[PDB]
């Protein structure tokens, strides 16, 4: 769409005026074989909220969005780069057709970019603090530990530490891995027309944030793409997001108006699945979600919100109000901290 | 440069040319002093469902509007018009502010266009086959008895036959009363722009349909639902996908399963209008239903379901032995649902 790219490129040259943005810088493969390369990654949780791709192909999203990188789960990466053979994908001791399905699609994108003639191991851990729960990024914490450990195998430890490259990578893994690459708390500049290297992740500071703890729950992600995009309301949320992604790089960021709008946009994109006949709504959800609205208004600047799933992150500029709020409530969740160490090393 | 004015007289010219609609004609007051006149009305269930008012005064909709007429409850009313005294307005038994207010703003447009000095007296009486239930669609049949009883007195008995001309008098009560006026299966024609005696209801039709109630409770009130779906940021894009979808079903020539089929996607996309504006109309026993019906849709073949602005859901077969079990095997607790047979406009 020509408007969307109009709204898109505004959005771009605000950006680049405020110099927290910058187009990737690209690298020419120096691959070291045969040598073991390690690196983690975390899960996000979206504030302006993504779902839908613009070109599927690439993973480029039809608008920006920006989400904080959470502790709720840890994502630790080992890569090897062979000369020949067979590429190999393990994710938590499993080699399962699903997961190699996932990885060799990154790897065409690299293979065929790049003209890199090698095989690829992947030994992925994920170490959730919950037993079962969707809708907690977990497909950011493996996109951007694999895409720091392939930077590192493939590119070089210079190339490994570039976030906006590593992001660039990290995309064609899961979009949303673009904001886990970038940092804390994070935007993802794309939308249609938009070239490779320009959209990216990039953090908008590690300073000033909020408190945060999560209720785990149990849902019946990629289908929800699919499910938003064909929604006969898609093109309007589409619209409005460039209006609203505007407004808040215009208002700096503040803290409060983004924490309030994730509240908002965690009902639309709930409307957007429910018009294409997806109920995202569980009884159980519905028991909490009542319990948490039905008390709000009892106190300050506390906000919640749910991504493609029942997993519900209440967050506060206040830790005192927060646990006061859990308490409370008798919520039964998980602390929330941002993550403070990104490793990158050779082994 | 008004578009959904142009799609709205684009839609009014096809009905034009297949001679299904037309314009209602007018009448002249001839009152009938002293004399109770007597009428029935039957709710409605929305197939191409309604949301939002262009202009609340003259109960104008953005879009037109399909539904069908159901015995889910019977509205029944007494009307005497008096040369002087005062309005009376009682509702099943009662005398509340809440009902004149609905009733005078009616009386106020036929007063004020018709230059009537009288006052009214009506009695209504809604029986409903269930308790508490929302979205039943029960204000169509207050809007089509009253519009019959009113344009007996006023107007006389040929008037109160001229289906359009007490669908257009229905609309002054509540919009969806022009459904219910118009027959068993009715289109309301409807847009911003259009002309007060073209947007009235129209009786479709032959070969039709099963259906069955599952009355449940709500906290959504249907009246705050067309200011809360209005204040979406989605209601554009459903306004501007109706237009399209009405255009689309008239040159189906209103097939009775795309209707059916349609009802069901209308129904998501209306719960979606409401939840983006944070107003969630599920409740966990709606939600335990719900889920038991998507289950087992696949293993039936003309089977349907959708629900207005409430969890009362409305279960539809072209099959009365299909709908019946398929209501069996799923154990459901509702009520039979049959379109009306008997409309009555009386003198006494
Ligand atoms: C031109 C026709 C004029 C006649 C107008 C009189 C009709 C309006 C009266 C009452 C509106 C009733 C709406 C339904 C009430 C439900 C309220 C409840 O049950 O609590």
């Amino acid at each position: 769409m020509n408007d969307l790219n109009v709204y898109g490129e505004k959005i771009r040259n605000m950006l680049l005026e405020l110099g927290i943005y910058n187009k990737s810088d690209d690298y020419s493969p120096d691959i070291k074989y045969n040598k073991t390369f390690h690196a983690n990654g975390y899960p996000i949780t979206g504030l302006y909220k993504f779902l839908g791709y613009y070109d599927r192909d690439n993973n480029i999203a039809n608008f920006p969005s920006i989400s904080f990188t959470t502790n709720f789960s840890s994502c630790d990466v080992t890569c090897r780069v062979l000369r020949s053979g067979n590429d190999r994908i393990i994710f938590n001791g499993k080699n399962n057709e699903k997961y190699y399905k996932r990885a060799e699609k990154a790897l065409s994108f690299l293979r065929k970019k790049y003209r890199i003639d090698a095989a690829f191991e992947f030994n992925i851990r994920i170490n959730r603090r919950y037993r079962d729960a969707k809708g907690l990024g977990e497909s950011a914490a493996v996109a951007s530990a694999t895409a720091r450990a392939v930077a590192a195998a493939v590119f070089g430890m210079d190339a490994a530490k570039d976030r906006g490259f590593v992001s660039y990578l990290a995309r064609h893994v899961s979009g949303s891995g673009t904001r886990s690459a970038a940092g804390n708390l994070s935007m993802w500049l794309s939308y249609p027309g938009i070239d490779d290297l320009s959209s990216i992740g990039f953090e908008i500071r590690k300073d000033d944030l909020f408190h945060f703890y999560a209720i785990p729950m149990r849902s019946r992600t990629l289908n929800a793409h699919d499910y938003a995009s064909s929604s006969i309301f898609y093109n309007a949320w589409v619209k409005s997001k460039f209006f609203d992604i505007i407004d808040i790089i215009e208002n700096k960021f503040n803290t409060r108006m983004m924490l309030e709008y994730s509240m908002k946009d965690m009902y639309r994109l709930q409307a957007l699945l429910i018009s294409s006949g997806y109920i995202i709504y569980e009884k159980h959800y519905l028991d909490i979600i009542r319990k948490l609205r039905s008390s709000l208004n009892n106190y300050k600047n506390v906000y919640f919100t749910s991504d493609t799933g029942t997993s519900i992150v209440v967050m506060s500029t206040s830790m005192n109000e927060l646990s006061r709020f859990v308490n409370d409530l008798d919520l039964d969740g998980i602390s929330g901290n941002f993550p403070e160490k990104i490793i990158i090393e050779e082994l």
